[PDB]
């Protein structure tokens, strides 16, 4: 039978134990408590920006869960910061590391203190699997509950027109405005309205994706992801995570009884299915890693080639989170992949109980066919991200599924962003061409940009649809099926990436999954004596410790 | 200067819309874009009574912010109980956590552009984080304390009162398994020894560090001593977010603050207060995350210059609480720079120097029962004694409480097989007990260790034996930090059991007595052992990690 | 120059003064805060209705606007309750006594602690209201900032429709339910979507019409009214409310400054314009009382005739306050009345400049035309409420209007007396249904009655009877519904004296409503009439039956 308290027993129990005792009085504990699982529970939250704002309520709302369970909880705070409000400037190179820093803050409190299990509270992009990673790392009872989105806002432009809009819609408006389509005053109309209060972003982007991700995983009670963070419903979510960590210690089940391979074959499928963002492919890679569970970028492509694409989602779809609500949420996709044998049903979740169970406990309706397309009518017939192999990335990379043909061009390499905006601000990328931005990997960046400004620019300059864009470091905002991340391996470890040059010519199959530089094997092989990696740009502080420690994104760049 | 030296990149231009969008969402209006954005980072949490007042503190700064002009946000980090870790594995944990504070503050304040910080901290390795942080960063950050617990008072079966912490707790269960002390008296110390919010109120790693905060110019002085329940400290709160929006007025930031001049000030005050050992390690690394040249050769040049002033636990009778009552830090402060053993032309985030700041509050004289005057001091020189020599030849650090020492090696790899030995009866009096492979690298983590000194205490061998560690000592001779450590193969990977081992403490030198060409023979026959954590943030700290020497830094 | 610290000196200055100031040190002071002015920040906020949820961080926001100006805020909570929780049951009775309770409460610790000035924060119903009260009374520098709106939530029924509801819809949906024209399911579907989280009745329910009140009184910041709840942007207004009560201090403006005739008037405009809740009657004749301000029913007849309904918004028309905020807030409304020259320009406001000021300074766009109407095309040519009087209500009743009913009086002592004769089919049409003892004094409480409203609609009798009451009424039938009648039962007014049989004439353009018995025989039977003896004989509600005046006055305490 399990002991409750796995670990506390080291600050509770016997005559030795006096001196800890005395100081979890001071917390508030009292005879009756010590007998009790102690639960940590981590909250992201901050006023850094409105992502975390409902993480305050909803861990108060947590601990009343574990009162309400016979357990004791201890609140205790980590760090997240903005991917929007970092966007930019020199605070986008933070971005990534933050997810490694949440992962080590909760690791270092869990067995610190020897507290029994944890609930997580996340709500910005790499907070999500931050927790996530700490939790699997852990191998404790722990519960993952998200912050839930932002209500969409709605601009009045100057010409009486009106648009719901979002971050993107603020970064496009910028472009336009600088193009002279667009008055400072509608830029200033989108500003006040992109952001109304407390949420993480309402589309498919990181945080929503990898909230779904947990309920896939099985680390969230399903149903948990979809609803505002404005909606109290997310208060008897945070009760009930609260009251099932509680019931996981009863049981003696941790973390790695949930997250098995199969768990990350469904999180895989449900990614596949709602068209998340590329960036979950990093993610569940990483929290596979920390769970010591072997998945690789072949694993997305075998799941990703048999689940269709169903969610009509931004930021490539029309819908956002709280339409997925309406119409019933993650558990809708989970029942239809798991009625089409497309999920694994016997996957132990935090509820106790299997995927299957949970399903069959709440009866999610149907797909209702304009947000979740039926699965006889979706938006590709096989997963919304695509993995890719080849000449050029011989360790992988990833693009957002197309419906469309081959493409061919001539490289056109930058080391870095800048170079690449320059190049298309003086005439120098044109139609055909492959424009190539290395450097930007974790280590080359360092901290993997999501590029944003290379994007919107080639768009503006009307060339979305006639040039490719590759790039070791990640991209938002662009055409489907022509912006390629995460080539591994990065420039500064020497991959085919380093040794391309303006000419070269390189050929993208999405639909046949290969990414190839067409030279000549040897030719191009013996180029790798003049290889040399650019000294790191950060030689202190958070930077310099990550390049010395992070791995290849193809296995998630993890650092340990 | 330019008061939003960081924050034009989120609130100015056209290209900013997107993040004016999202910071309207935090609360921000029209009028708020052209204030300074201060970050408020607290260290709040409810695993240890130490953390406890921080939540109505960082309120109260945000407070302070708004009154000078400038825009508040508050953020969270982490923090451990150095009290609730002790006496199990999660003792391996506590000194990494003040790595993770500082990369988490950097990142916070990197990523979102913000001018400057508050930094708000209670327990141990809180506090050293939050100022390596700063350090690292060189913008304008003020350091707040959360301030001391009150004390607790036991009565006890025999009819006796005594004042307890956590000491107390850990000698009462030795005394209990010895049968001289009685479960009902042990309940009735852990009932007494934390009443509630605050952190430990002895001279232990947080008042000495929030005395050194004072010292160093980073806390506004007076601000270390009033206890955490006092409301006194609301008021330092609000004066320190005021101040760091003066001092982006002033464009100062803190290596403005940080200079090597600081650094010998907090040497100073912690060398009178008889501060923790451990502040050696954590000025170390916070000077390193200055850029600014420290060494142990400087703490012993300022100790041998400067009395054992404060009678303070662990080692003397009084708490922060009754340094409070007769004028906290200050009165240390200014005695030493009345004697010229102060910097008075420091800059301090008042934007006013030491001796400006000493002048404008004019402490009290030295009391003569809590604080000694000058000429009347605890013992005449800092309790903090730096050897080197053939064992230490990086350096090593003992609290002197000045004869020779010596002993016949006892050696053991790891605490248990030391305590394992001193049950087994083969640790006697004259006995040198070495534990080695407890550095940053060995423990890992350089744990604090206090089960070995409890028990050769409770044995009766205190004054018997030399305890000696590449890791931490906490109560009780006791040599700690010694350089380098066993894992690198330092002087301590080669004693045996039998090996001369002399401690002199007049001449600052811990020898082996071994023929130095037969120790040398040694070194073939060394191999480190594989790294017990391989995953996570104690694999990673191992692989980082400088020799305690310079501060164990990682970067 | 005015005194910063009209009161807070009898706390912090002289020696008398040494243990008021230690006890001010512990909750914060230093020695610099004794020389600035105290601001009671007063919060309604609790948990027991979402209405009250945003007050926690508005109440936190305002202290930062005070700290930001020079003040130190001394934050304190109040009681409310929810008008929708309270709904169908007994607590119903202790809904009107809450504003007396909250009036008093605020009084109380502003009297106690000699503070300088206020900010008073209120979501539900009759905290608004209450607050106000407070601030009229103390006549000190004082702010009012609303807690904001709740956002619409979206219903999807078995039907396969989808509509946006809220309290009215769960009830209605319920007497629909019972006469088999719904589901359960749609009932339960119902009941998850009309309040998704924090804010109070998005309809113009008696908390958006008197939040639009307060902006038209000069007494809240102009544009403070409308953004929801959970927007951020009510943040912005509370740091800016205490900024602005520090600044009327230093100007030595108090709340009998702005709360002028002219100001009561601006807001009788405002209501108007809103076809806001006839609740706002019985409101501002309190909260002018409470200013020494001379406002009576005839005020709201004369303004009121001179003012269209501008607003389509529920429960009348199709929009909620979160529409109203997207097209740019109360403040439309007002420079609309302006240009028109429906409202007064010259009255001082809580920025310390007039409202003519405030509007040039905001630059307020004209009406949208959908969710505010232009003046050229209002919804009704005058305001949504008709004060009437006549030989059954002398000193007059309320009725929302949209023409002529003669019929037999039916008499109920009380709803439940009402609601049995409906079911026992012996209301029918052509009767004047009259339900007497439910006034202030014979209540208690003046309930806003549901349930005979709800049941006559149900009962297809809505454009078929004439409802009568010295209670309130809460929602149409579709026909009309008259609350107020006063003098009431208890205080021996006409409605007292009725029988079954008497006739009953409501003119509504005549603003008459008259018992048609012959004048003499009607007053020979005052000699027999016996107010029952109160129900409630101890505590709040046996206090306040001693104390309350007529509806006509406000029903005002002293
Ligand atoms: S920026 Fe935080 S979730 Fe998008
Ligand atoms: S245990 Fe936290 S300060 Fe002592
Ligand atoms: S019930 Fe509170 S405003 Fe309607
Ligand atoms: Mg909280
Ligand atoms: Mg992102
Ligand atoms: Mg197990
Ligand atoms: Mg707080
Ligand atoms: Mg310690
Ligand atoms: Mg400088
Ligand atoms: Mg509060
Ligand atoms: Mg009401
Ligand atoms: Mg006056
Ligand atoms: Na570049």
């Amino acid at each position: 039978v399990a002991d409750i308290k796995p670990r506390s027993r080291d600050v509770t129990d016997g005559l030795e134990k006096a001196a800890a005792r005395g100081m979890l009085r001071a917390v508030g504990m009292d005879d009756e408590d010590f007998a009790k699982p102690q639960i940590g529970v981590a909250s992201s939250w901050n006023e850094i920006t409105p992502c975390n704002l409902s993480l305050d309520r909803l861990a108060n709302a947590v601990k009343e869960g574990v009162f309400s369970a016979g357990g004791y909880p201890l609140e205790f705070g980590t760090i997240s910061v903005s991917d929007g409000i970092s966007m930019g400037h020199e605070g986008m190179h933070f971005s990534l590391v933050s997810r490694e820093v949440i992962a080590d803050s909760v690791e270092v409190v869990m067995q610190a203190e020897r507290l029994d299990g944890s609930v997580l509270l996340a709500g910005c992009d790499k907070s999500l699997p931050g927790m996530l990673m700490a939790a699997a790392r852990l191998d404790l009872a722990a519960v993952f509950l998200y912050a839930g989105s932002i209500l969409p806002g709605r601009a009045k432009l100057s010409d009486g027109s009106e648009r719901d809009v979002t971050i993107i819609d603020a970064f496009e408006a910028v472009g336009a405005c600088s193009r002279g389509l667009m008055s400072r005053a509608d830029v200033d109309a989108i500003e006040r309205a992109i952001c109304p209060g407390e949420g993480a972003c309402g589309g498919m982007y990181t945080a929503n994706t990898m909230a779904s991700a947990a309920e896939a995983l099985g680390m969230s009670l399903p149903g948990s992801a979809a609803p505002p963070a404005t909606d109290r419903r997310r208060d008897g979510f945070a009760r009930r995570s609260g009251q099932a960590v509680v019931e996981l210690l009863r049981r003696g089940i941790t973390a790695r009884d949930i997250l098995t391979k199969e768990a990350f074959e469904n999180a895989i499928a449900v990614v596949m299915a709602f068209g998340g963002s590329t960036n979950a492919v990093l993610h569940l890679l990483a929290i596979a890693h920390e769970a010591n569970v072997a998945l690789s970028l072949q694993d997305f492509s075998r799941i990703g080639s048999g689940v269709p694409h169903l969610a009509d989602v931004k930021p490539f779809g029309r819908h956002v989170m709280s339409d997925v609500d309406h119409i019933g949420g993650v558990p809708v996709v989970m029942k239809a992949l798991l009625d089409a044998g497309l999920l694994h049903g016997d996957c132990l979740t935090v509820t106790g109980h299997t995927m299957a169970e949970n399903l069959a406990a709440i009866t999610p309706p149907d797909p209702d066919g304009k947000v979740l397309r039926a699965l006889a009518n979706p938006i590709h017939p096989s997963g919304g991200i695509t993995i890719l192999h080849g000449s050029l990335a011989p360790e992988g990379a990833v693009v957002k599924t197309a419906g469309s043909d081959v493409f061919e061009g001539t490289a056109r390499v930058f080391d870095g962003e800048r170079a690449a905006l320059d190049a298309l601000e003086d005439g120098t990328i044109t139609v055909g061409d492959a424009v190539v931005i290395r450097y930007e990997g974790p280590k080359g960046g360092p901290g993997m940009r999501e590029m944003l400004a290379i994007t919107g620019a080639i768009k503006g300059a009307g060339l979305g649809k006639d040039v490719l864009l590759l790039t070791d470091g990640r991209f938002s905002g662009g055409t489907t099926g022509l912006c390629v991340g995460h080539i591994a391996p990065e420039a500064v470890d020497g991959g085919p990436i380093a040794l391309l040059r303006n000419g070269d010519r390189i050929r993208l199959d999405v639909a046949g999954r290969v990414l190839d530089v067409l030279a000549d094997p040897a030719e191009f092989a013996s180029r790798q004596q003049d290889f040399s990696p650019p000294p790191p740009r950060y030689t202190t502080g958070v930077l310099s410790k990550y390049v010395k420690l992070v791995s290849s994104a193809a296995v998630g760049a993890v650092c340990g």
